[PDB]
């Protein structure tokens, strides 16, 4: 691991610490989510970072957040704010920008 990979990991650790039963785990397919590619055209998801981690292809800590950011900002897009997916990814987006500054 390089010094950029160690970074990150430790950024990924502390972000999936504040989604305990993994609602961003996972890639949001239309099969799970009716209609969601019509709406999202860049999925993202923790499980998608940690294999680009993995396979050292974050060349700055910017690009990292850049897809951290993408994966809230979908969520805040396709889903309502009143329910629970749309409040955990804005808790979380402002926790996440606020540790990594
Ligand atoms: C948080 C952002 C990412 N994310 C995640 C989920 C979602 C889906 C399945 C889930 C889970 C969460 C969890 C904890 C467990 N599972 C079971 C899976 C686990 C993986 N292997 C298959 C089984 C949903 S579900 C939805 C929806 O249904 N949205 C509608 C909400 C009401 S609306 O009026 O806003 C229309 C959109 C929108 C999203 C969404 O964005």
């Amino acid at each position: 691991s390089t010094p950029i990979q160690q970074l990150l990991e430790h950024f990924l650790r502390q972000l999936q610490r504040k989604d305990p039963h993994g609602f961003f785990a996972f890639p949001v397919t239309d099969a799970i989510a009716p209609g969601y590619s019509m709406i999202i055209k860049h999925p993202m998801d923790f499980g998608t970072m940690k294999d680009k981690i993995v396979a050292n292809e974050y060349k700055s800590v910017t690009e990292f957040k850049a897809d951290f950011k993408l994966m809230c900002d979908n969520a805040m897009t396709y889903n309502r704010p009143d329910t629970v997916y749309y409040k955990l990814a804005k808790k979380i987006l402002h926790a996440g920008f606020k540790m990594m500054s």
